[PDB]
C-alpha cells in the first residue's frame, strides 16, 4: 500500500540546472492528491528556498526542511530543533579554528553568514538559503540556531567530516549532502526522525513509504522506508542502502518514481 512519496531535492527531484517537469508534475500530483497519496520533500535545504519551487503547492505538500530540523505540514510549522546557547557557541568558535573553512549558521527566522565571506561563497549559498543575512559576528545572532553548512573542495569531505566528528565530540554531526557541500547537523535529527514526525502526525508508517535520494543525507531516509530508490547519479553508499533505482536526475528519475506508484510498475506492480 503506497501512502507517501518523499523526494530529495538536490540531484533529485532537481536536475542539474536546477528545474523540474512542472506540468507533468503537476499533474501527477493531482492524481497522487486524488488517491489521497502525500507528497513530501525531505532536503537540507532551507525551508524559505523549498517552498520557492511549490509556490503554487506550498501549503498542501509537506516539507522535512534543513534535514529534519524544520518540519512543515499542510503549510504549519510542526517541529524546529534547537542548539543551546552553549553548543552554538562551541560550534562557532571550533568551526572559526580554520580560517580557510566558509559556512553558514541556519537559524529559525533566516541564515546568516559573515559579511567577510567571499562574494563567490555568498552566491552559491544564496542558491540554498533565500533568506541569508551577512552578520558582523556570528556570536551575536538573535535566532534559533539548528544547522551549519560548509562548502568545500569535494575531495576534502572525509578529512573534515573525521575531523569535525572529533573536534565537537558530537555536539553536531557532520554530514554530506553532495558535491562539495557539508552539513553539520544535531544529533538524531536527520530526514528519517523528520519524515517519521509526519508519519506519527498521520498515523501512517514506514511501511507505506517510497523515498527517493542521491547523497549522504538521504542514508537513513532510504534505510527507513519500504520502498526506497537510489537516483541513477546517487553516491555508491546509496546505490547500495537503496533497494531500488530510477533513471538520473537530468531524465526526470524522481518523476519516473513517482509515475511507477500511479501505474503499478515494478516494484508496485
Ligand atoms: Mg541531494
Amino acid at each position: 500500500a503506497v501512502k507517501v512519496i518523499v523526494t530529495d531535492m538536490d540531484g533529485t527531484f532537481l536536475n542539474d540546472a536546477k528545474t523540474y517537469n512542472q506540468p507533468r508534475f503537476m499533474a501527477q500530483y493531482q492524481e497522487l492528491k486524488k488517491r489521497g497519496i502525500k507528497f513530501v520533500v525531505a532536503s537540507g535545504n532551507q525551508y524559505y528556498q523549498l517552498i520557492s519551487f511549490f509556490p503554487e503547492l506550498k501549503d498542501e505538500i509537506s516539507f522535512v526542511a534543513e534535514n529534519g530540523a524544520l518540519v512543515y505540514e499542510h503549510g504549519k510549522q510542526l517541529f524546529h530543533g534547537e542548539l543551546t546557547r552553549h553548543e552554538s557557541r562551541i560550534v562557532i568558535g571550533e568551526l572559526l579554528k580554520d580560517k580557510q573553512l566558509n559556512f553558514v549558521a541556519c537559524g529559525l527566522q533566516s541564515a546568516y553568514v559573515s559579511e567577510n565571506a567571499p562574494e563567490a561563497f555568498v552566491a552559491l549559498m544564496a542558491k540554498h538559503y533565500h533568506r541569508l543575512k551577512p552578520v558582523k559576528d556570528y556570536q551575536e545572532i538573535d535566532d534559533v540556531l539548528f544547522k551549519f553548512s560548509l562548502n568545500l573542495p569535494d575531495e576534502q569531505i572525509p578529512l573534515v567530516i573525521d575531523k569535525l566528528h572529533v573536534a565537537l565530540d558530537g555536539i553536531m554531526k557532520p554530514v554530506t549532502s553532495g558535491f562539495g557541500f557539508i552539513d553539520l547537523i544535531i544529533p538524531g535529527l536527520h530526514k528519517a526522525n523528520g519524515i517519521s514526525r509526519l508519519l506519527k502526525r498521520w498515523d501512517l508508517s514506514p511501511q507505506n513509504v517510497v523515498a527517493i535520494g542521491d547523497s549522504g543525507n538521504d542514508a537513513e531516509m532510504l534505510k527507513m522506508a519500504r520502498y526506497s530508490f537510489a537516483m541513477g547519479n546517487a553516491a555508491e553508499n546509496i546505490k547500495q542502502i537503496a533497494r531500488y533505482a530510477t533513471d538520473d536526475n537530468n531524465h526526470e528519475g524522481a518523476l519516473n518514481v513517482i509515475q511507477a506508484v500511479l501505474d503499478n510498475t515494478y516494484p508496485f506492480n
